């Protein structure tokens, strides 16, 4: 599923991400825009052979099981394919665990490079929330 901007904001808000660990909604929508272009089916492969999955591009190296990343961990205890669903619940529950692990949203390279220190509120402007 390819989300609309305000559609995704509302979905995220309903799932408890607004201000989660101090990160306003605009931060999450910005990250999702640049990580996946709002597409739940996005996948990308890394040089070490791990793969990133879904709307927030969560990495099989630490967070999910895809059966082909030898020596990896599965800290959200889910199959990586669950992160590709049109229902974003699994992606969101796993993201909450990632952003809590000490490094906040810096775990998302596109957030660090393209959202951090910008006017992220602009990403939810106009939306009915
Ligand atoms: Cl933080
Ligand atoms: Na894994």
């Amino acid at each position: 599923k390819v989300f609309g901007r305000c559609e995704l904001a509302a979905a995220m808000k309903r799932h408890g991400l607004d201000n989660y660990r101090g990160y306003s909604l605009g931060n999450w929508v910005c990250a999702a825009k640049f990580e996946s272009n709002f597409n739940t089916q996005a996948t990308n492969r890394n040089t070490d052979g791990s793969t990133d999955y879904g709307i927030l591009q969560i990495n099989s190296r630490w967070w999910c099981n895809d059966g082909r990343t030898p020596g990896s961990r599965n800290l959200c205890n889910i199959p990586c394919s669950a992160l590709l669903s049109s229902d974003i619940t699994a992606s969101v529950n796993c993201a909450k665990k990632i952003v809590s692990d000490g490094n906040g949203m810096n775990a998302w390279v596109a957030w660090r490079n393209r959202c951090k220190g910008t006017d992220v509120q602009a990403w939810i402007r106009g939306c009915r929330l």
